[PDB]
DNA sequence: ACCCTAATTCGATAGCATATGCTTCCCGTTGGGTAACATATGCTATTGAATTAGGGT
DNA sequence: CCTAATTCAATAGCATATGTTACCCAACGGGAAGCATATGCTATCGAATTAGG
């Protein structure tokens, strides 16, 4: 099983695993009524996410691309290594470990939090991996130009 | 041209191109007596580099690399698109552009700041297409745990 | 397959679903660092719950059975009619419905509401009728003299 | 003697006994015109009734019911067990005892004080077991959704 | 000032190794609904033992 | 230092509620196979600025 299925990249579309995912997640949102785009457009918010494993964060993502048509996807990537313990040499800044990351872009300051508080309850219940995923918020000094 | 060199994902040497790129941006920041590490060793800000073109943001990052032993440095990865101007439906989250971007993780916020204009200072002196590459600091509310 | 267990009323044990759901629970209920007794060990608090159906607020009893040895318990029993639509006669008040409920009690308001908003987390990702389970918070002016 | 009469639960209707209990009430009550609806239909306070004993309470539910068509009861049903005195272990959370409760469910956070007093002194003046009936009031802070 | 012709710069590239995205089968987990025995309550009318009223002294 | 009347709780008993387990099975969601295609990496090549008798 497996192989091409006729969809390139950054173009997937949507699973009854997702949608469910999803669907947890556009239940644990609701609790705050913010606004989610702004009438300028720019995105100077943001939230990222990462740990668990790259099966659990991807699925995550899926569902956040689901609950959330007013954000914008990354891909998933991999992190750099992070302050080697003792008092040796640290690990080469361009170092890569097997743990992924994604971030979402958002329009807002309040809803980039709304999103963050959602995902670590959605995740804090589940059996592992999905416990492990992290998410902190980021916010854009400058604002990021989006193509 | 071409083949395998034996040098895996993030173990790039360092070759007189790279350290050169390195040392115009150690010269910018040789003014900036900043300090670039915490005792926590907790990882609160980011530089936030994109656009340009694939390559000249895969030597910048490589420079960076070289430049500051203190940060840490996602691989390459894409954007996805921003709003649509005029009508139509709108992107979908996940689809992805043709631009990329990578991150620089680091220490304490000012060095970001620090960062950021060595950063913009110094593409803004190389020919094109390198100069159309943008820079914009984060800031992770909780912190990033690199692994 | 059914038959008697050994197992009196108020006197149930502990099997692997029960233990996840109670897992599920000290998660969410962990996020604030509140004290669950005091010296007194009057009882003050309380969360009242119901709805959903009477397997899914047994199951989720006997979850904040385990996860909550600070607490007592009621057995579940059915809620009385609401207000009838329109202007005729209203139902009885003793007329009984099909919901249940049960109660919980506790030693302090602070540490009911972190229940609250606890169980009113866990259920809403569920899909149903787990999720029709509702929660409020309870404090008895003048205490209760569990026996 | 005794048997069924035709009547199921919530069900039970007026006999000269239970009506000497409710204008009892409706006497220490009656010239206490405060208002027990609100137009919303929400039910927000409560008046925990228990201890005493299991029929004493029963005949409370029945007159309660009678003077009152403004409240909601549950039936009856049972308590967990208080601190045990001294370190020894403690009952189970899910622990339940000999002694009753019921509830009575109300619109108005006064009429709730009213008919604490009213069954306070109701009681008092009834021979034992039933005086020894413990009232509290009870609120609702995201009140009850009664079906 | 002019200007065609040297060095000089980085970016672009080829090409191996190995990432992620995309999906379809897989399968351990999570968690509600049910059967079936001991035992709770809701319901009535009848029974029992206190506290209460009565009226002799 | 008083025996008839009174007041309610306690009772028997049918029908039915949940407490308890163990068994069933729908779903929720992570892991792997497998094709297209993206990056990390190097050394080499090419097309833009910058330069001198």
């Amino acid at each position: 099983k497996g192989g091409w299925f006729g969809k390139h990249r950054g173009q997937g579309g949507s699973n009854p695993k997702f949608e469910n995912i999803a669907e947890g997640l556009r239940a644990l949102l609701a609790r705050s009524h913010v606004e989610r785009t702004t009438d300028e457009g720019t995105w100077v918010a943001g939230v990222f996410v990462y740990g668990g494993s790259k099966t659990s964060l991807y699925n995550l993502r899926r569902g956040t691309a689901l609950a959330i048509p007013q954000c914008r996807l990354t891909p998933l990537s991999r992190l750099p290594f992070g302050m080697a313990p003792g008092p040796g040499p640290q690990p080469g800044p361009l170092r890569e470990s097997i743990v992924c990351y994604f971030m979402v872009f958002l329009q807002t300051h309040i809803f980039a939090e709304v999103l963050k508080d959602a995902i670590k309850d959605l995740v804090m219940t589940k059996p592992a991996p999905t416990c492990n995923i992290r998410v902190t918020v980021c916010s854009f000094d400058d604002g990021v130009d989006l193509p």
